[PDB]
């Protein structure tokens, strides 16, 4: 409350550190999917059902741009990403297989990064 703080958690590498695991979710071989925005002229249904789209170049150009108030935010617009995957996709496909494991290893590298 007013003049009674919580020890102060040391937040300056979370930038750097929400980078990299940008970069290693970027590299990885399941990422096609999730790489570039879902074309919203060619993917019938996509604009009316994904109220809130999101894509691993959105993330990076929000992040490079200090569009992140926190590395909760950050984490949000990944999940996010993987939540649109699962409205719009069958789990037996290709792309809801990919989501599926992105967001496993995903969830890995926060928590063995920041918890």
């Amino acid at each position: 409350s007013m003049s009674v703080k919580k020890p102060k958690r040391d937040d300056s590498k979370d930038l750097a550190l929400c980078s990299m695991i940008l970069t290693e979710m970027e590299t990885h071989e399941d990422a096609w999917p999730f790489l570039l925005p879902v074309n919203l002229k060619l993917v019938p249904g996509y604009k009316k059902v994904i109220k809130k789209p999101m894509d691993f170049s959105t993330i990076r150009e929000k992040l490079s741009s200090g569009q992140y108030p926190n590395l909760e935010t950050f984490a949000l617009d990944v999940r996010l990403v993987f939540d649109n995957c699962e409205t719009f996709n069958e789990d037996d496909s290709d792309i809801g297989r990919a989501g599926h494991n992105m967001r496993k290893y995903f969830e890995k590298k926060w928590t063995d990064t920041f918890k």
